[PDB]
């Protein structure tokens, strides 16, 4: 017994896959091994993402895993909405309900919103990119406007980086003669090393100035620049360090090559290479239960084309999609749970703020509770 | 002659489809015809628009006219880029760059930040759909962010139309206690109908308040219950309708047989129905042209599909292109004028406010001159 | 046992039919039969009035039920006064004292006086109408002459259905101008509800302005418009909504279908159709007492000509008027008494006040009482 | 050439026919002779209203004199509207357009109010009563709404005479209270004189109390029992004995005896008299008219009766309405020119005020001419 999966991955993401591999050998089930087909391309690009999105549905997978971005989230929604193929994706939720979609990232708009309040904010700047969707900037402006916040926010996705050097320091001389010195950074792990490296060159992390990380890659990124810079430096992070689970799966991770693992030899991985761990341990577990039910999801034949009209469903998907959101799994990224939707429930957020000695966690947040000092 | 093109209506626009008619049998000729493959379809379903673009595609098209979506532009966007067909539409312009889109919509931030800044506004509240995008309001953002503003941006697109009236009573009530006396209303002609019938029956629409509508067809809602309210109303219009084109296209558009096309038996035109008519007289002048160029368009039953691996465009469409971004004519929005990505240059915005007598043009916005006041 | 009645109908007034059938079904037979004849006309011609009131008479009929208007008053009270033919009417009562004629609508004048008192009114508005009579203008002017008032009585019946709009404006713009924020109307359903148009059009409903509808169909009235505009909005009702009878007769009226019964199915009925009803109601009562004091009331022959000269008027008229005066019964509109003139006596009007969470009773007033607040 | 006219006249009304016969046979033409039938009857009474104006259309007359009330012009109206017979009144005149109907009494609206402007008056009282429409009660509201007045309207009309004494006291006693120094008695002459009675007995008929008298005849009156005294007393005058034709006329008038001619052996007659003998002069003429016009009108006891349904009219009667509201002649009255609606168009109102020695004319007012000065 064998389910065929397909794999997207964009072109650029080594350590995703070298998770995803090792995450296929360490559930791999003796009963049932999945079959992933693995495709690499632009995954903004829509045309390329729907062009894969086909050529998996004609070799007639059960479950698509891949990444989806900005550009690409719609397409992705509506071809597996419409087509009953189920998706799984460590990227950004998407902004509202779509089935057959599995969220495996936690929102951390709450989280963002429960840290401002600890922290007693009132006014501070939001520094967004448009590359995991405004969804978290409309929820900032709304709470700003239900709990009066002078929030002030600025893009720093459209500004192209040559002539981006002096709209920096005069935006941060307007902050400074403002004493805006608190800012949220929502930004890709890239556009917040950019922007703190430019911090450090223009000057502007200075006692006062108290930076707040808008993502789960706290640790992931470079952090050792601002250790001692006597800034107030805050963030979150969904993988904790210190659980048996994540502490033998760093040692066998750190004990890997990096010739046939891309990006493994070290200790600090990514929230998303954890997430996809996460997904394949999903995946595993969501199948195996579906086998356990008596139920064979097989399809007889090949499932046709996607642009065929028209649409040519199949009931073995809603299956797999009910068997998905239906599993209750501990894992690296804290206690997976998912809705009806498909989003992430059930979930923890380890809150840290950077100190001289390094970062450490102050606290932990989650739904059922609000933010926790630890 | 006779040249082949597409069509993307969507479903439940009537009044595009009849200006559209009624531009082919105008600008019909004996030169050439055009002859179109009309699809009515959801806009916001991805894989609909996938299926009615290859279709079209696969029939061989030339260029294809339509509408799109926020949750739908990135797919036309990366078609159309991949298999260099050109597309015409009269929807909202694309955030940035994208080549093989034609774009007939005129941006409105700049004229609507020159209309801020001549009303010399510093407090004021931001109501925006979401269903529409958000270029606005970014741009409105970071314009208080370089302006010192105080800038209350509220959605007003989850509202759903079960319970969309004490909503916007509790919405205008907190906008009351925070003393808020100017809005800007940033939504399509259904919304800013409702928000309007919302302020007149919550009485909020007496002398000390003021309202901007965010949209080019300011006298294209029933602006005549709020005509006497005594509050400012402010707003833009594309068409000018004391023009002799406009004039003598109205003298025809008013006595249709509004039962053979839709919405027609009216002096009055929507915006996008106008940019529709522009766009059949701009595609048959690009036309016209590229074959008084002596250039050899002939294209058979060779496209194939729009899946098709590798995808290899045709080079016609490039030609197409520089044609259709080549056109310098006048029509119903005014003088027709694209650049090298698409979007509409050396275009006026006419500035209209509301008084009992009607509305009145005070004055012109341009993009090489800023607002000017008659 | 069947006993002879009439009907006068206007063309137009069909839930008041309606009306008149569920009473005539609903106390049909106890231990008798009522036989009408049911006339529709235009009510403010007189000489169909004449015609209609002869025909009905030639017929033999025992009592006559109908409305009037001010230009056939007094045709059916002079050939009611001189036939010894009962009228049970829900009209409005007339200037003076005459027989034969029974006034089933209550007096607003002592009500609106009282009212006035108590809202402690100097200066203000009257917006009367030439439909039912001045007597309510007359007796406003002269309190005022009595108690040092400033009424400017303004005359909102002599207007076409052309320039409604604009007349309204001019008499609003005229009141701004007088500084008059409190207003009263004596106009009817329809003229109340162009007016409330025409002040939320012009937005003179906000807080600071108080209107009072001077008849006794307030909540049959449009008052969603104004229920959220700020401004008080007082007004009269007869029929309590929250009582017994009422209730079940709401139960048993909503019911029905529109189909067979005009305008009878909804929640709310006119007034004029509950008088109506309580008229069934009375007539029915005065003809089972007749029987039980056993007394023939059967004619010896033809009645006769309507017209007769000189008029010998049956004696049985008057113990037919006799009866009418005599019943005392509790219907729709309360307790229902007449006195010796055909007027009614201990009756209750129910004052009620327009809040936002809808139409609430504010108190009570009554002939041997002042206005009681509760 | 023998015409049949009918005649209604009050019971009681003797100079009123007196001057009837005086126009007869002073326009007794030997061409033809209009015959009349004379109908004494209560012209409050409308039963006793249509029984005549039955009788005298089921003979088959050609024209209808005679005079109404507040409670019976609504009856002649509308069967003269329906039957097609035109009606010829000394009477007030009707409130709208009714056709068929001539109405004799100039409109004294506008002479008030000019003569109100004239005497420069801002806070007056004004004395009313319900016995002849309240057309100048509504004119001088709505003048006084327009020029800024204070005008006290008080109704004396629904007293009796028994406690008219302490009824009168008391509402001097209210006028002294607001010190009201200028009164207008729009009364009928029974009524006038027993408020100038009362004035005198009270003893407010000293210099300074102004005192207008609302009605045409100012002559009939007590003029010498209120002359006494220095004090204001104005009036209207729509005879002039001065005149030539007025003083042949009155010359034979006194010289007739009062045995066969009631009321006529005197200097002075009755505005309705004059407008009687007028009345007598306008029908004679047009008769004339349509005799010359070669037109045969013949009607005779065919008719039948007015209540037949369907009332079928009789033709020609537009061209007796016709013949009667298209002509000009000169009379007691002054110049008698009718529009299209029965109204007079081109009379001369006269302006009398009153000192101790008598009464002496002021100046003439003028459809097209305001007040005049001599
Ligand atoms: C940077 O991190 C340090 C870590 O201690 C922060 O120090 C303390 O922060 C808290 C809240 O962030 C401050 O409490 C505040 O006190 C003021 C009264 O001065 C009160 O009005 C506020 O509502 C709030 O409770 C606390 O004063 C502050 N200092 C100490 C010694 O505890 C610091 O605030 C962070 N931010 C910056 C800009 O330094
Ligand atoms: C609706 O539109 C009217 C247009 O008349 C607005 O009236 C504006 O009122 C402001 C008051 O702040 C005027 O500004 C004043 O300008 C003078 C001269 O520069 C300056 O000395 C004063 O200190 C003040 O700044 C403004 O001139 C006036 N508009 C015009 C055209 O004169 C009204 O405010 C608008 N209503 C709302 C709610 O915005
Ligand atoms: C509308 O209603 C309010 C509240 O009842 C009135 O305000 C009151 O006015 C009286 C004078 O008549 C004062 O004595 C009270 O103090 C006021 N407040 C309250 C809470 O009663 C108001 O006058 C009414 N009319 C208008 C035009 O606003
Ligand atoms: C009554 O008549 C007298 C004289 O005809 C009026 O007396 C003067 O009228 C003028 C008119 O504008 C006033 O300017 C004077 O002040 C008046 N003088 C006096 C002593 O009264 C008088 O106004 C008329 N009306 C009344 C009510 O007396
Ligand atoms: C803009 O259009 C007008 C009208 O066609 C034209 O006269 C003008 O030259 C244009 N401007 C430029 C810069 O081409």
């Amino acid at each position: 017994n064998s389910i065929q999966i397909g794999g997207l991955f964009p072109r650029g993401a080594d350590q995703e896959y070298s998770a995803f591999r090792v995450g296929m050998v360490q559930f791999s089930t003796s009963e049932f091994r999945l079959t992933p087909h693995i495709d690499n391309l632009e995954v903004a690009n829509s045309f390329a993402v729907t062009n894969a999105f086909c050529s998996q549905f004609s070799r007639g997978v059960y479950a698509i895993f891949g990444f989806y971005d900005k550009k690409s989230v719609n397409t992705i929604t509506s071809f597996c909405g419409t087509l009953h193929v189920s998706f799984i994706t460590p990227s950004f939720p998407t902004d509202g309900t779509h089935p057959f979609v599995i969220q495996m990232r936690p929102d951390l708009k709450g989280a963002l919103l429960s840290l401002i309040e600890y922290y007693q904010w009132d006014k501070f700047a939001y520094l967004y990119d448009s590359d995991r969707g405004l969804s978290t900037l409309q929820a900032v402006l709304d709470s700003a406007a239900e709990k009066k916040w002078q929030v002030t926010a600025i893009n720093v996705g459209n500004i192209n980086n040559d002539k981006k050097d002096e709209t920096y320091r005069s935006l941060f001389q307007d902050l400074e003669l403002k004493k805006e010195r608190r800012v949220i950074l929502d930004c890709e792990r890239d556009k917040v090393n950019d922007i703190v490296d430019q911090v450090i060159t223009i000057g502007k992390h200075v006692k006062g100035y108290h930076y707040i990380i808008a993502n789960l890659g706290f640790t992931d990124g470079d952090l050792l620049k601002i250790q001692f810079g006597g800034a107030n430096v805050s963030g979150f992070q969904i993988v904790d360090y210190d659980d048996s689970l994540v502490s033998k799966f760093i040692e066998r991770w750190s004990t890997l090559e990096e010739k046939e693992y891309p990006g493994a030899h070290t200790a600090t991985i990514k929230y998303t290479s954890a997430l996809t761990y996460d997904a394949v341990q999903v995946m595993t577990e969501a199948f195996r239960n579906l086998r356990k039910q008596r139920i064979e999801i097989s399809r007889r034949g090949n499932a046709g084309d996607c642009l065929a009209n028209p649409a040519v469903p199949w009931g073995q998907g809603v299956e797999i999609e009910r068997a998905l959101k239906q599993v209750q799994v501990e894992g690296l990224s804290g206690n997976i749970k998912f809705d009806q939707n498909g989003k992430r429930i059930n979930y923890t957020i380890n809150i840290m703020e950077l100190k001289t000695n390094g970062p450490r966690k102050i606290g932990y947040w989650s739904e059922v509770d609000k933010m926790v000092v630890t």
